[PDB]
């Protein structure tokens, strides 16, 4: 449900095949939030209970509202957290296909943790989605240094965060529909692009 820490809690020995790491938005609970369960619940009948891992992005990440404000979309502190993820990822499980996401102040991490990421792990992130994201207008729709056809943007018409402002207004609270098709039918197709099956 909310809380999911699939990769720490995971046997290196038996190593999922996929492994998703997702950032909540602000103030949401556990380390999915509102939208990362129902993107999990999806990979998990597509790849099965033991073929994909599901991650969020918890410890230094406290998912601030203020934090919005700083000039990444968040703190170092976050970052530090979600760039040491994908780090424990790529030692852990070495084959193991990545996938990411994250939502509004996590869609900016995911953003900004993907950007400073060491090359050889970056390029193994088949797929990133990205919802309200608040770096939309100053990015231009990009995660830098990360290939545009691996990267999707849901950016709803009058979601404020996504035309460069910060201010939240409902189409910025209206996802759901996204996260419950388009956005796990897109990390499922990039997998399989690069593993098959």
């Amino acid at each position: 449900r909310t809380t999911r820490d699939d990769l720490i809690n995971g046997n290196s020995a038996s190593c999922a095949d996929v492994i998703f790491i997702y950032a909540r938005g602000s103030t949401e609970t556990g380390n999915l939030g509102t939208l990362g369960p129902s993107i999990a619940s999806n990979l998990e009948s597509a790849f099965g209970k033991d073929g994909v891992w599901i991650q969020g992005v918890g410890g230094a990440y406290r998912a601030t509202l203020g934090d919005n404000a700083l000039p990444r979309g968040t703190s170092s502190a976050a970052i530090r957290e979600m760039l040491g993820l994908f780090q424990q990822a790529n030692t852990k499980c070495p084959d193991a296909t990545l996938i990411a996401g994250g939502y509004s102040q996590g869609a900016a991490l995911a953003a900004a943790s993907i950007e400073d990421l060491d090359s050889a792990i970056r390029d193994k992130i088949a797929g990133t989605v990205l919802f309200g994201y608040t770096k939309n207008l100053q990015n231009r729709g990009r995660i830098p240094n990360y290939p545009a056809d691996r990267t999707k943007v849901f950016c709803n018409t009058g979601d404020l965060v996504c035309t460069g402002s910060l201010i939240v207004a409902a189409p910025h609270l209206a996802y759901g529909p996204d996260a419950r098709g388009p956005a796990p039918e897109f990390l499922i197709e990039k997998v399989r692009a690069v593993r098959g099956s």
